[PDB]
This record gives structure tokens, C-alpha cells and sequence, in this order.
């Protein structure tokens, strides 16, 4: 219930969990609070204290605005922050097996949430069902969200860039430091995390701060060369600058103008993020990753593509309908309350709403690769083929490309195609597997009986754990007891892959194939 760590002593709680015990610390610090003149700043490091810190309830979230588009509705009101919002907000969660492990290899969690929203307190992100059934130590922390976190002066140490993902980093410095008071093992430190989350993770592969921080990696749903994830250093200095302009803080010299960005109350910078672009799309990511020359050093998409990468085993994949949730957020005709049935014109809008910066011939593109039918005359092709458009361009085809570039350059990589619609799924039909519908699975909430998810769902979660904890602890996300199907490699010649589902899991080789070679190699031209 007490552990030492190297900045004081802090108490944590006994969870029941299955007739087990798990023993949680829930809003640890991490670092010093970035607030008033740390605003803006690279996170500091943590002062030591003397008391015993009470690690008894998860830490306020960081600021951030509030998906207010369904209020009352569990399917997107399961994804704001159950917290209080603050600025103090650099704390993580430990969940240790009890017995206290001996060398327990560690499984670090980063959400996602577009850069801009997200915590770790959610209860889809909850460790304690991992800690119990595959005795890892669950870690997660809070890292700054929106121009909290990633507000981009570059060269400017008062408004760096990345200061998110920084935070991200001296949490993971934490868990070296640690940990083994913990009873986990420093060298054994799998990073997981889901959309933003995982273009996260796929960062911190690049970014030589991290190399030595962690051994493998687990991209859910995203990658840094996914369209949404990596700001240009133009748009940043403009989109700072816009920033500025709204909230009156213009001024010639740079730091001033950070300065006066300091004495703004956050809900005065909040409000004014959504238009520092001109247009925006629902999958806006108005402040996130810049190269900033210390954290990312280059062009990531350059990193790739000559091998400059930390060299390990990673585990990608990616949900069967990726984009279907975005499209309730301004498509037109699109709603969770009706099937969506859209014409050819509406699905022309949707278009202009998710590629409003494009030429009219890169739209018609779209269109023609996307509207042969196998069949004119089903009226759900213009409505299936807007979610397929937004889900291959944002999420698959980036998610398959990188795991391609990766794997060239000799390490193993595993990719899985997950493609069960949760019988507890809040959204409508029509939107099927949904983006962050397998964290559940993953995390195993499934495996509690008492919470109405069916028997398959549980075997299929099970097996998912196990999977995801022998990829973190052996390096190969094998189930090797009960029979299962053996995932294969993914090879750039091969490109084979695993289905996870409640029927038959399936090796399938070269996932979307005719998309990708149109969003990959035709459509970055335009
Ligand atoms: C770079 O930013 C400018 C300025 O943006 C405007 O001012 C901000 C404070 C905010 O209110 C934005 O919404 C404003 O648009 C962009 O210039 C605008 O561009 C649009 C269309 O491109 C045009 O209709 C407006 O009149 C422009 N406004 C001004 C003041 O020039 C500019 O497009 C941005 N650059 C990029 C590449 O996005
Ligand atoms: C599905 O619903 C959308 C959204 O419309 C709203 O939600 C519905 C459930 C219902 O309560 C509507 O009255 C609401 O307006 C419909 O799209 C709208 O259609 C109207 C028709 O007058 C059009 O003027 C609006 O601009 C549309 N709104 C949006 C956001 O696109 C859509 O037609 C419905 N589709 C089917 C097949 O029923
Ligand atoms: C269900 C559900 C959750 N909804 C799914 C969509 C919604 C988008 N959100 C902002 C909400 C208001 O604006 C549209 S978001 O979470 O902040 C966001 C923003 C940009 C992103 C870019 C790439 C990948 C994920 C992103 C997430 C939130
Ligand atoms: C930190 O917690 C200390 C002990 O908390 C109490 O005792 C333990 C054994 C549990 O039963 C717990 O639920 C109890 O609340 C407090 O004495 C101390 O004041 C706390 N420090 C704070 C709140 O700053
Ligand atoms: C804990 O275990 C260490 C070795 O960890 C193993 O080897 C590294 C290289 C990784 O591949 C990791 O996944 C493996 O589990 C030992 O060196 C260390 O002494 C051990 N310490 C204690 C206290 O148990
Ligand atoms: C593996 O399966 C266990 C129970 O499955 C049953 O018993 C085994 C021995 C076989 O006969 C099997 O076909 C039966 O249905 C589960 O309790 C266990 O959690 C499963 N483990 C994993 C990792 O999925
Ligand atoms: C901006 O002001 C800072 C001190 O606040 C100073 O170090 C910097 O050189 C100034 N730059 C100008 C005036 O261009
Ligand atoms: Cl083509």
C-alpha cells in the first residue's frame, strides 16, 4: 500500500477484481504543474516531497473543450473527461498485480482524442483488469491536449511545440525511474495507444529522447503519417498567430506574444482554438506534432522511409469502420438517428466538408474511385462509400503504409483487422465497427461478467489480452493454449494479416489493397 519512489512516498488502493486483488495508485505526479510562466513550456521536472502522497482517485484532466454535439448520449459522452479539467493535469496511473510482481513487464497506455481532447481516468482506459488477469503493470498518464500542448513559436523555447509529447516522455522517464519500486521490469515497457494515442507511440519511435524509455509498440488505429497527425511548420506559425490575433495578443516581438498568451485564462485560448484554420474538417487537429527539432528532428515521413527509427517488434491495426464516426459530425444527411440513406449530391457535399483545401479534380478523384458499384441500385453505396473514404485516408491506409515502411527495414510486425460490432455499441447500425470500439476489448472489460457483453465477447476479449500481453512480454502476439489461429508476420511482399472476431479469426493478405495504391500513390499528388 506504500511504495518509495525516488520523489516520496505515495499510498495507493486495493481493488477487488475477479476475486482477485489488484492494487491501484491513481494520479501520481509526474511533473511540476505547467502553470503561469510554465504555460506553454516543456514539462519540468518534479520537486521531491516528504509526506506520503495519497494516489487514492485519478488527477484532474487537462484543459480541454468537450464534445457537446449528443449531450445525454453514452456514445460520445463515454469519451469526455470524468474529471475535473485543470492545468495541473501531469499525473499517471499505476496498476500493479497482488501480489506485488517480481519483474513484471509494463504496458504504458496514451490515448488518444485528436490531440486535443483526452485522459486517462476514462473508464474504457481502466488497467486494473489487465493487472489482474496477465499480472503486467498498467501505466497511463495525462499529457497536455490542444495549444496547451502543442501551441508551435518553433526554435522558441517559450512556446517549443510538442510539449504534449514531451509530457508523454517524462512520464515514460518516470516508469525507468520507477517502476522497479513498483516490482516492474524498466526493460520490459510496451507503449500502446489508440488514434492520437497511437500516433503517439509511433512518435516516440522516432524520437531519439525516447529510444531508450521503452522496448515495443502497439499503434490501435494510427500513425504519425496518417493525414490529421503532423503540423507543418507553416500552418503552426500561422495557426499560432491566429491564435494571438483572437485573443488580442498580437505583437512584433514573438515572446511578448507568448507572454500575453500566458495571462489568458484557458477558457479564453479554448474557445478560440476551432478557428485558427480557415476551414476546419471534423477531423481537425488545429494544434499537434510539429518538427520541432528536438523532439522530432526531421520530417517524420523522411525518418520512415530511411530506416531512422527505434528497431523493434510492433503490433498495428486498425477497425473495419474507421470512418463512419466522424461523419455524424457535419456530413450532411448523416445522423445517428436515422440509417443515413445519402444521394450522390449529399455524398458530393460530404466531400467539400472532409477535403475543403482540395482541387474540384482531386474531389471528382475520390469520387470515381469510390463510386463503382457492384450494384447502382443499393441505396446505402453513396452513404457506406463516404465512411469508407474518411476511415481509408485517415486511418487504414496510413496505418497499412506505415507498417510496410517499418517492416523493410527487418523488424517483425504483426497487423490485425478487428471487425466486431460491440453488442453494447450506443451508435447506430450503420456505423458498424467503429473507431475506439476495440479499446474495450483490449483493456477487458468484456471479461466482467456482470456488464451485459455476451459470451463470445468475453472468449474474444480474452483472447485479445492475451495476445496483446504476449506481444508485450515475448514480443509475439501468439495465443498459444487453446488452439488459436497463428499470427503471421507482416511482410511488404505479403502484407498478410489477422481478422479479430467472435466467428472465425482469418489470416487475409493485402487489406485494401486498391484504396491504399489511391490514397498512397494517386491522391498525395493533387
Ligand atoms: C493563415 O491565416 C490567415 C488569417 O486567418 C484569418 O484570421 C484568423 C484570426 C481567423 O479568424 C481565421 O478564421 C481567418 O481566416 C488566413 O487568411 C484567410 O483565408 C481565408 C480563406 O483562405 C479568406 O477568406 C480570409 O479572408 C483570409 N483572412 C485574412 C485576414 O487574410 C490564411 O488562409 C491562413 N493560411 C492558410 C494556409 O490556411
Ligand atoms: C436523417 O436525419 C438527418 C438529420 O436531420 C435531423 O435529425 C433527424 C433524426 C430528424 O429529427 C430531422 O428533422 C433533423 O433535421 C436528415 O438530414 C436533414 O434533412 C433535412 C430535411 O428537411 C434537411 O433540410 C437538413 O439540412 C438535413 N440535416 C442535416 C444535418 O443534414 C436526413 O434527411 C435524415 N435521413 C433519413 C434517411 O431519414
Ligand atoms: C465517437 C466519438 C468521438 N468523436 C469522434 C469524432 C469527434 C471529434 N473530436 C472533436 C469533436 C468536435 O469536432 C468535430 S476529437 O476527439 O477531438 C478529434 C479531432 C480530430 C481527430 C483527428 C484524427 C483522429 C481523431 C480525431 C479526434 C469526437
Ligand atoms: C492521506 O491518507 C492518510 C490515511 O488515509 C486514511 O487511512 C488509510 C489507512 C485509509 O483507510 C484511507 O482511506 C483513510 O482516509 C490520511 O491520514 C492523510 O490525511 C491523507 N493526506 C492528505 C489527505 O493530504
Ligand atoms: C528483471 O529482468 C531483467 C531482464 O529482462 C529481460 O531482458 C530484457 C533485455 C527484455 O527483453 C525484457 O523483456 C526481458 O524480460 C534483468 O536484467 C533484471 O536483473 C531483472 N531484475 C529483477 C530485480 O528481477
Ligand atoms: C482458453 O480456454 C479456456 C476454456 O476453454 C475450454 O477449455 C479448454 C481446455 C479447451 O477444451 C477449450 O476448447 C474449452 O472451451 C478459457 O477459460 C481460457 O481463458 C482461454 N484462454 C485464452 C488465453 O483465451
Ligand atoms: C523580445 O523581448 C525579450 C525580453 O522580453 C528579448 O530577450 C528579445 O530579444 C526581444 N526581441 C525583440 C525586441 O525583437
Ligand atoms: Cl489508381
Amino acid at each position: 500500500i506504500i511504495i518509495a519512489t525516488k520523489n516520496g512516498k505515495v499510498r495507493g488502493m486495493q481493488l477487488t477484481v475477479f476475486g482477485g486483488t489488484v492494487t491501484a495508485f491513481l494520479g501520481i505526479p509526474y511533473a511540476q504543474p505547467p502553470l503561469g510562466r510554465l504555460r506553454f513550456k516543456k514539462p519540468q521536472s518534479l520537486t521531491k516531497w516528504s509526506d506520503i502522497w495519497n494516489a487514492t482517485k485519478y488527477a484532474n484532466s487537462c484543459c480541454q473543450n468537450i464534445d457537446q454535439s449528443f449531450p445525454g448520449f453514452h456514445g460520445s459522452e463515454m469519451w469526455n473527461p470524468n474529471t475535473d479539467l485543470s492545468e495541473d493535469c501531469l499525473y499517471l496511473n499505476v496498476w500493479i498485480p497482488a501480489p506485488k510482481p517480481k519483474n513484471a513487464t509494463v504496458l504504458i497506455w496514451i490515448y488518444g482524442g485528436g490531440f486535443q481532447t483526452g485522459t486517462s481516468s476514462l473508464h474504457v482506459y481502466d488497467g486494473k483488469f489487465l493487472a489482474r488477469v496477465e499480472r503486467v503493470i498498467v501505466v497511463s498518464m495525462n499529457y497536455r491536449v490542444g495549444a496547451l500542448g502543442f501551441l508551435a513559436l518553433p526554435g522558441n523555447p517559450e512556446a517549443p511545440g510538442n510539449m504534449g509529447l514531451f509530457d508523454q516522455q517524462l512520464a515514460l522517464q518516470w516508469v525507468q525511474k520507477n517502476i522497479a519500486a513498483f516490482g516492474g521490469n524498466p526493460k520490459s515497457v510496451t507503449l500502446f495507444g489508440e488514434s492520437a494515442g497511437a500516433a503517439s507511440v509511433s512518435l516516440h519511435l522516432l524520437s531519439p529522447g525516447s529510444h531508450s524509455l521503452f522496448t515495443r509498440a502497439i499503434l490501435q488505429s494510427g500513425s504519425f503519417n496518417a493525414p490529421w497527425a503532423v503540423t507543418s511548420l507553416y500552418e503552426a506559425r500561422n495557426r499560432t498567430l491566429n491564435l494571438a490575433k483572437l485573443t488580442g495578443c498580437s505583437r512584433e516581438n514573438e515572446t511578448e506574444i507568448i507572454k500575453c498568451l500566458r495571462n489568458k485564462d484557458p477558457q479564453e485560448i479554448l474557445l478560440n482554438e476551432a478557428f485558427v484554420v480557415p476551414y476546419g474538417t471534423p477531423l481537425s487537429v488545429n494544434f499537434g506534432p510539429t518538427v520541432d527539432g528536438d523532439f522530432l528532428t526531421d520530417m517524420p515521413d523522411i525518418l520512415l522511409e530511411l530506416g531512422q527509427f527505434k528497431k523493434t517488434q510492433i503490433l498495428v491495426g486498425v477497425n473495419k469502420d474507421e470512418g463512419t464516426a466522424f461523419l455524424v459530425y457535419g456530413a450532411p444527411g448523416f445522423s445517428k438517428d436515422n440509417n443515413s440513406i445519402i444521394t450522390r449530391k449529399e455524398f458530393q457535399e460530404g466531400l467539400k466538408i472532409f477535403f475543403p483545401g482540395v482541387s474540384e479534380f482531386g474531389k471528382e478523384s475520390i469520387l470515381f474511385h469510390y463510386t463503382d458499384w457492384v450494384d447502382d441500385q443499393r441505396p446505402e453505396n453513396y452513404r457506406e462509400a463516404l465512411g469508407d473514404v474518411v476511415g481509408d485516408y485517415n486511418f487504414i491506409c496510413p496505418a497499412l503504409e506505415f507498417t510496410k515502411k517499418f517492416s523493410e527495414w527487418g523488424n517483425n510486425a504483426f497487423f490485425y483487422y478487428f471487425e466486431h460490432r460491440s453488442s453494447k455499441l450506443p451508435w447506430p447500425e450503420w456505423m458498424g465497427v467503429m473507431h475506439g470500439y476495440e479499446i474495450e476489448f483490449v483493456f477487458g472489460l468484456p471479461l466482467e461478467r456482470r456488464d451485459q457483453y455476451t459470451k463470445a465477447e468475453e472468449i474474444l476479449s480474452r483472447s485479445i489480452v492475451k495476445r496483446w500481453a504476449n506481444f508485450a512480454k515475448y514480443g509475439n502476439p501468439q495465443e498459444t493454449q487453446n488452439q488459436s489461429t497463428s499470427w503471421p508476420v507482416f511482410k511488404s511482399t505479403e502484407q498478410k494479416y489477422l481478422t479479430l472476431n467472435t466467428e472465425s479469426t482469418r489470416i487475409m493478405t493485402k487489406l485494401r489493397a486498391q484504396q491504399c495504391r489511391f490514397w498512397t500513390s494517386f491522391f498525395p499528388k493533387v
